[PDB]
């Protein structure tokens, strides 16, 4: 009740607490929206994950990898009178009472209070920095804390036919979908299978010990723990969950295993040797949490707001419907996943991970070069089976030589085998692609020391390719790839033609990025040619798109003097990998300014965020949805490069609108689903998405 | 539940204890009036009441100068069950009413000039929220003065109903007090709790009342004893009148409304008046406050004011989240500097705060703040030197008559002599040439006899003239560098305050010499030689001086002032840099401590755009050695920069005053770090102020920072102005 961690910056939300200004989708296709009944999840990287909302219920399973079931399976809870705030199981105590209790979050780490004697808990996974064991795995440690605390949990195999010093004290299936889960807790200095009435469990009700060891048609354990409080005395109570799930499945076929099996075996029968682990080394994961999480959570100069967007966006690495393998199903490398999000069920968007990908490269950083190479691979893939284009049903060669993939896959069909699952476009012509693949290719090279050649070494043909293909979509003579008067990059329903302040300036910082990567390496064929094309290239977007306020979206769109707010994209990755000034600091800091003062003051008061596209008159540019939009990993990156710039006051204030929409009482609900957009009513569009994670580039220090 | 209260207000739930508060650290007589404080209620120089986190008026400003801390029980809010609205039960008296309201059922929330109350009880399904404020506002030097608070309530199928007000007339004891009672585009109901018809300290009157709004009704007690049991006015929870002069039995009055409210939103205001025309200061002297020149000075303009109020209410809290808004709106600065920044200003309507309209039992108004009630003196210049940033940037004109009061003092020469109170000697009490210590205390007579301070003579110190000089410059430059009156002014005493230092160089290096002897505001810390602090100071003086001689065309000083300053500034650096910050001094024992203070003459050389007096690469060392050492090796960090660090890492414990934390120099540091790119270590520094001053975690001195406290977080002079200096972090370049 106060003597716990819990810091300041954490977010808050009353247990039972109803919020009545919820978003909803502002789209008429197939959408999810589970609600605003979240919390922040637990599960490592590819374990599968596990939202345990803040009215206690566990409700959010991502076990299956690549799928989202939201449902509150009842059996699984924490009693005291029930600690959950809201047919089967009926002889528990349910409504748990409101305005008496609270919910604390700041990933990975979060916590419940209790005061209707006094409970608190402490929950988390090991989701280490650095760390690529530990966050693997499919781990909850409860730490609580009072001043009768019973786990009770069903048997999920199936989610039902087939299923069973230190001081500490399994549910499975009688084959040898299989795997187990395991509860537990640890003795401290102070039953076996339920039916899922519930009177069998429930007594308990002042305070069975009965230890069965099978059904065919509602089984589950319980696990309790027992103590009298003298007065002004206050123990402490380390509880647990494990799941050994060790195989994923997709759609098309292909079986993997996780990536804990490393450490734990393949076998699918290592659940308590699991949870062991956990009961036994939480106090070591605690402290290493605290110790990375300090820097940020000390430096009083920071918003609190700004460190609960921070640490929460984390929850998505693990959420997003995360695949990391470990060898095929059947049979020297891990591959690895992150969706772009559920509703475009797509693994590693590249046109995504350009803004999203900033946490892995900073605090992961051989999980992010991983998925580099896995990009290398795939550029000269050739599949010449045609597709339908979903925007304009035109036919297209699926992959062409040369050319960066879209995605990896789907988990519906064959991620890391069957890439290209987006058909919406044509992305074997979109002109961001390539640029953004040199781009991030440099950013992992500059953001771990300027030490891994071998990594420039395994990319560096890939690189050249890239941008050779881009060069060949130069029309006009004028050194820039065109844009085709469609949709051909990351904003795929808003045109762009001729040349464009975004997929121009991209261009631009992957030229020099490619030049610098040509001195590293000893090519002065490469390092002579990229030069020259971006010379000519730099001299003409600045003629082309300047015009003395901001540079223009485009040279040949009727909205070609629409104020961008990513126009600089270019920019603002060069600044991160310094590369200097490939557009002139005045022209930067004026563009800047005036995305401040247009996409962000005249957009809702500035409440929001930055609005994608507005017009010189300063009312919302109405030629695409797109334009209309706020995209909340846009804006994000949008306050980094002002941040940089010295705009401080003007890129926290982008950045709020943000956070504030996501989390604040006055926003729209979306804690811990973070969508790609809203637009000006706070409706969102596709929740759990990848792109805000971008929150993390106003950490890169200089 | 439905109002606009800004995430960065300082909150604590009603009735709510505080386990580690701290006390005085001192063996010699302090204030200590505990915990239970909040926003004070009132005007520049009307006089202020302090109504506590718990309901409670109970901190008692109105006799200029002083505080008495005692609650006045009859002064209360109620809700019709029926409760009284106050935390807290009254010994005997108005026994009664419903007392001990409820803990875990309310909050207050602060951020000065607003304050909020919420009540949400189980018994109370009927919910309640009053705003409560007075219209200080920048730039107005109207309104700013008025004895006045406005309270707006707000509540949210039952019918809610009272504001009651003990005739306070006598009470700085009850003979000749009656309450009228007044009925006035808008409709009015009154009290005025009045008395006799003399120009004296203690007469005039109070008054509350409402503003009618559809939908609610309004009811009227109007003489209920305060000394009884207070059954006259709980029985009916009447509607009498009753003019009777009572005699030996304390009256007061009721205002009350009665509304019906469906399963809706009714918005009542009521308020307070006050009018107190005159101010007595201990030696006899008689003034009017300055809100008399827009109501008048007879004493029974009460209603008048609460009026104005009432009727121009909304203007005003317009006016202030107008000003609030930058600051609020501005999402890189964390809520908890919001909640200092505004919160600290709560001390210039606190501070003793006196400011005249004519002697009773001209066309200036005088005006003066206290140091602190513990040590009674009016605008001492070490303090304002450091504490006076809000007035300059919010309140200019106050600012520059505080100045021209100092400018027409330093020629004072009073050849008397009086006791040294700490080693017994006579010392002359005002030299000419020096500028005095303060302008007099309350206890005698603010603005005509000054130099009220006896502890030192302060006749010698080193550090006061260039303080001057350097605020006078200050105060033309945060005003725009457009106000040549008011350099032309103050240009002699300028060129005096110098010349006079000058002459203390006794060594010939071109600075001011430290005796050894107590000789500037760290007086018993103690420096000899040359001195960072003292040295500083002269050099961006000497600087500051310079300017306003370009500015003025009197060439014989700048070239004067520019030969003293070439010649110092080398000596300077000669004698005091070490390569990771400036030594304490030459001379004495401590003489390579490390002192939070030692480069405040060019904090201030910033803040004037004079440039580096020091080299930057220096200076920026000198901050960081401040950080790591006087901040994160006094107690990691989180409790300000303790003014004395030894080069070991341990605290000189030389003197008490070089192992205090001194808020206001503490602040003053954080703003140096803050303009020469140091953020996070800046708001660091900062922020351990904050911790001890508002937070869960600190020593509970909300609405009364005082200037220090040592290792174990327990304080010296409560109520102090020197953390008013927080506002230098808002200084615009
Ligand atoms: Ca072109
Ligand atoms: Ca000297």
């Amino acid at each position: 009740s106060h003597k716990i961690d819990i810091p300041d910056s954490a977010w808050t939300i009353g247990i039972g607490e109803k919020f009545k200004n919820a978003g909803h989708p502002n789209v008429k296709y197939p959408m999810i929206d589970d609600s605003y009944v979240q919390g922040a999840p637990l599960g490592g990287f590819g374990a599968g994950t596990i939202g345990r909302t803040y009215n206690g219920g566990f409700s959010r399973w991502h076990l299956e990898i690549g799928k989202n079931k939201y449902t509150t399976v009842y059996a699984n809870q924490f009693s005291v009178q029930v600690l959950y705030a809201g047919g089967y199981l009926s002889s528990w105590k349910w409504d748990y009472p409101k305005e008496s209790g609270m919910y604390y979050a700041l990933y990975p780490n979060s916590w419940y209070t209790y005061t209707n004697v006094q409970l608190a808990v402490k929950q988390f996974s090991p989701i280490i920095p650095y760390n690529y064991k530990e966050t693997s795995y499919p781990v909850a440690v409860f730490k609580w804390t009072a001043y009768s605390i019973m786990f009770t949990w069903q048997n999920m195999i199936g989610f039902n036919s087939g299923n069973f010093d230190s001081e500490i004290v399994v549910m499975g299936n009688i084959s040898n979908w299989n795997g187990e889960y395991s509860i537990g807790v640890k003795k401290v200095p102070g039953k076996a299978k339920f039916v899922t009435d519930g009177s069998d469990l429930w007594e308990f009700s002042k305070n069975d010990n009965k230890d069965d060891e099978p059904t065919k048609q509602g089984i589950g354990s319980a696990i309790a723990v027992n103590f009298k409080l003298q007065p002004g005395q206050t123990i402490e109570v380390p509880f647990a969950l494990s799941w050994d799930l060790p195989i994923m499945k997709f759609g098309g076929g292909d079986k993997w295993y996780k990536m804990y099996t490393k450490y734990f075996g393949k076998n699918g029968k290592n659940s308590f040797a699991i949870l062991k682990e956990a009961l036994n080394n939480y106090q070591k994961w605690e402290k290493m949490i605290d110790d990375w999480q300090k820097p940020i959570l000390s430096n009083k100069s920071k918003p609190d707001w700004y460190k609960t967007a921070l640490f929460n966006e984390l929850y998505y690495l693990a959420d997003g419907g995360t695949a990391w393998e470990n060898g095929k199903v059947g049979e020297t490398n891990n591959m690895f996943g992150l969706l772009e999000c559920f509703d475009y069920n797509y693994y590693e968007t590249l046109d995504v991970r350009f803004y999203g990908s900033f946490p892995l490269v900073m605090l992961w950083p051989d999980i992010e070069k991983q998925v580099m190479r896995q990009f290398a691979d795939t550029i000269n893939v050739q599949d010449s089976s045609e597709f339908k284009v979903g925007s304009n049903g035109a036919m297209a060669v699926k992959k062409v030589q040369g050319m960066i993939p879209h995605d990896l896959g789907s988990s519906y069909a064959l991620p890391w085998i069957k890439i290209n699952a987006y058909d919406w476009q044509n992305p074997n012509i979109w002109k961001d692609l390539n640029s953004k693949y040199v781009l991030l290719v440099y950013r992992d090279y500059v953001l771990t020391g300027k030490t891994d050649k071998e990594f420039l070494k395994y990319t560096w043909k890939s690189v050249k390719t890239a941008l050779d293909k881009l060069k060949e979509m130069d029309k006009d003579n004028d050194g820039i790839p065109d844009n085709e008067g469609i949709p051909d990059q990351t904003y795929d329903t808003w045109s762009m033609k001729g040349t464009s302040a975004y997929c121009g300036s991209l261009w631009l910082a992957a030229l020099k990025a490619a030049q610098e990567i040509g001195k590293v390496l000893k090519d002065n064929e490469a390092y002579i040619k990229y030069n020259e094309w971006y010379k000519i290239a730099q001299q003409n977007f600045e003629k082309e798109l300047w015009n003395g306020e901001y540079y223009n979206f485009d040279t040949e769109s009727d909205h070609k003097d629409s104020i961008m707010a990513d126009q600089l994209a270019g920019q603002w990755y060069a600044d991160i990998l310094r590369l200097g000034d490939i557009l002139p600091k005045d022209h930067v800091q004026k563009a800047l300014k005036k995305i401040y003062e247009f996409n962000v003051m005249k957009f809702e008061n500035g409440k929001m965020g930055a609005v994608n596209g507005m017009r010189p008159d300063g009312i919302v540019d109405e030629s695409d949805i797109q334009a209309q939009e706020v995209w909340t990993g846009v804006t994000y990156a949008l306050a980094s490069f002002m941040k940089y710039r010295g705009m401080t006051e003007e890129a926290y204030n982008t950045a709020y609108g943000v956070y504030k929409m996501t989390y604040d009482k006055s926003g729209k609900g979306y804690w811990f689903r973070t969508p790609e957009a809203w637009t000006k009513d706070g409706n969102y569009r596709a929740s759990m998405y990848m792109r805000p994670l971008s929150i993390w580039s106003m950490e890169v220090n200089y």
